[PDB]
């Protein structure tokens, strides 16, 4: 399935994605994909679900997630804009220095111009995170099929 990869830059970014009413805003993680049988006709969906399961163990399971809870993102620019607006809102002036650090680290790990990008958007009746009063949330997957590698970026505030 998915194997967590070490990345010191991501560790540093994760340290800064905090407000420690102290709490963690989000987290960025890198995973290697393990080969699937060719008899699997929907390998991308399989990996997205496996990535959610690995990242959110033992809190939440996504094995019953529906295809329509996932989308392919047509535009890298749109995702960058969406993330930047959200994080600026949560981290404020401290995002100024974190912004380039974050995107540089992600690009070096996954090669953004080469990635297929996806999002997970839970159905309201199937939302594991519950009623946590957040104003926004995102769960993005940057999947480099050549590298067989996925960066998972999940935040809310």
């Amino acid at each position: 399935h998915m194997k967590l990869l070490e990345n010191s830059s991501f560790e540093a970014i994760n340290s800064q994605l905090t407000v420690e009413d102290a709490h963690i805003i989000g987290r960025i993680e890198s995973y290697s994909c393990k080969p699937l049988s060719d008899k699997c006709s929907r390998k991308t969906l399989f990996y997205l679900i496996a990535t959610l399961n690995e990242s959110f163990r033992p809190d939440y399971d996504f094995s019953t997630a529906r295809s329509h809870e996932f989308s392919r993102e047509p535009s890298l620019s749109w995702v960058v804009n969406a993330v930047n607006c959200s994080l600026f809102s949560a981290v404020r002036e401290d995002f100024k220095d974190l912004k380039p650090q974050l995107w540089n680290a992600v690009d070096e790990e996954i090669c953004l111009a080469e990635c297929d990008i996806y999002s997970y958007n839970p159905d309201l009746d199937s939302d594991p995170f519950g009623e946590d009063g957040s104003l926004w949330s995102f769960n993005y997957f940057f999947y480099n099929k050549r590298l067989k590698r996925i960066v998972f970026f999940s935040c809310r505030s």
